[PDB]
């Protein structure tokens, strides 16, 4: 809700004055009026550059304006790909280049100027909201831009199309504001979603598997939407307590999205990999919303709440432990798999025998336990006959609660010293106590690691020598140690009493 510009210095943002002072008026010959609309090629940038190659950049970026001013609207539909490149072009200049941001907003307000064909207005209407959607004109321009904006929405004889861009061109410049910036130019769905001024659709998986539906803006964070579904999921309303993040999963392999980061951004990346693959390997992408993060923060507790986050927690737990990475004890697997099909089947039939062989695999069983302990598993399920849903239950909660991993947060990890005592593989868990030092092979934890003594990721030991873990996603492991080290800074505070 920040205002770029109040009501009462419309008047004072003139885009004349900011034109007659900024534009490039020497280099600039042409009979049509430089300030306003012309169907004409520019001979030179509108305002000055330092680089002449850059000069070039923003002719060059007139050219695409136009381009995408004459298409044919329903070329949309057709190859999005090719309607949109004019699009993409002007935008990826734009936000690797600072400098070249005005240039583009100036060429934007200058095509909307006195522009006399309505049709040809709303699509550069289209291009700055698109604009808008990706990079900020800088400090210089922004309240000029703004104020055009406020006169197109609130005085300006235009079409609804345009009232609703520059009112929805507006409102994404305040996100921005808020929220920071992007990293990545939109993608085609973005853009599509953009230009009709119409929300993104994201679909979220929850760790029961089910799927969440989501409306979604450019300037959208991960901890915006964390929050909406934490809200929505009948959670504690806050992220920041509940410890709950959407990932990035891509063909199984998950990555941390930071709680800055743009959920478009994940957005474009997918587009750009799943059109780099060209069919060679299966594409699958999804967001997935999970338990980041484990506060003994729970006071008035909400127990409703509790318990909805517990209930996502156990599944993604109980899933945790049936990854080799974490877990390669079967004993224990079978014990919590055995009362999970209890729990949903009830007691042993030969039926139920018949029915497990592939359908039970990654859901009761892991692929070592198919493989060399079936029986074994039907023995320990045998065992089970006469517990109800809720005891099997009760009593799966209750081995998973007391696994070492546990209210961890977990990081795969690998170092490479010859003379410190861990497996070359283990696991980094992350908890209230320390960064746990634990092997995936034994079930053991070797060694808890002050956060106190903390300043590839270099971890201080006690005998304060360093250890180097090597692990896939750095970002998740650096993330988990800040946030756990601010949640012990502020309990110090709170216990503190003058
Ligand atoms: N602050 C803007 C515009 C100043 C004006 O319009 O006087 C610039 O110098 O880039």
């Amino acid at each position: 809700l920040p205002q770029i510009l109040n009501d009462e210095e419309i008047s004072l943002y003139s885009f004349y004055d900011y034109a007659n002072k900024n534009f490039n008026i020497e280099k600039l010959k042409q009979k049509d009026d430089i300030f306003s609309y012309q169907e004409s090629e520019i001979e030179s940038s509108l305002l000055v550059h330092s680089d002449a190659e850059q000069t070039e950049v923003a002719v060059e970026i007139f050219s695409k304006v136009l381009h995408y001013m004459n298409s044919n609207p329903l070329v949309s539909k057709k190859d999005p790909a090719d309607f949109y490149s004019p699009v993409k072009f002007i935008l990826t200049k734009g936000l690797a280049i600072e400098s070249l941001r005005d240039e583009i907003y100036c060429q934007l307000i200058k095509q909307s100027t006195s522009n006399p064909i309505q049709d040809l207005n709303i699509r550069v209407w289209e291009l700055i909201h698109f604009t808008c959607s990706t990079f900020p004109p800088t400090r210089k321009l922004i309240k000029y831009f703004a104020a055009y904006l406020k006169t197109t929405i609130q005085q300006s004889d235009v079409s609804k199309s345009v009232k609703d861009s520059a009112q929805a061109s507006y409102f994404i410049l305040q996100r921005f504001t808020l929220n920071g910036a992007r990293k990545q130019v939109p993608s085609v769905t973005e853009l599509e979603s953009i230009k009709e001024n119409r929300p993104i659709f994201v679909r979220i998986t929850a760790t029961d598997g089910s799927l969440k539906g989501l409306h979604i803006d450019s300037a959208t964070t991960c901890q915006e939407s964390s929050n909406d579904l934490s809200q929505r999921s009948r959670m504690r309303v806050n992220s920041k307590e509940n410890g709950f993040t959407i990932i990035e999963s891509f063909n199984g392999i998950e990555r941390d999205i930071a709680p800055t980061d743009k959920l478009c951004d994940v957005l474009s990346k997918v587009e750009n990999l799943q059109a780099t693959l060209s069919s060679k390997i299966q594409v699958n992408f999804k967001f997935v919303f999970k338990k980041k993060l484990f506060f003994d923060n729970i006071t008035n507790v909400p127990t409703t709440s509790i318990n909805v986050e517990n209930e996502f927690y156990y599944h993604q737990l109980f899933n945790d432990l049936f990854n080799s990475n974490y877990c390669k004890d079967q004993d224990y697997q079978i014990s919590i798999g055995s009362l999970k099909l209890q729990f949903e089947s009830s007691d042993y039939t030969d039926e139920i025998r018949a029915w497990l062989p592939g359908n039970g695999r990654g859901k009761y069983f892991t692929t070592d336990i198919e493989k060399n302990r079936f029986d074994d598993f039907i023995n320990k399920y045998k065992s089970h006959k006469g517990l109800s849903p809720e005891d099997a239950k009760k009593q799966m909660v209750q081995l998973l609660e007391k696994h070492p991993l546990a209210n961890c947060s977990l990081v795969v990890c690998e170092h490479q010293s010859e003379s410190l005592p861990y497996p070359k593989n283990f696991v980094l868990a992350l908890n209230v106590n320390g960064i746990n030092i634990y092997d995936p092979a034994t079930s053991k934890m070797l060694e808890s690691v002050k956060y106190s003594n903390q300043s590839s990721v270099s971890i201080i030991l006690e005998n304060k020598s360093t250890l180097q873990a090597f692990t896939g996603d750095v970002q998740k492991l650096v993330s988990l140690i800040k946030e756990y080290s601010l949640y012990l800074r502020n309990n110090a505070l709170e216990h503190h009493h003058h």
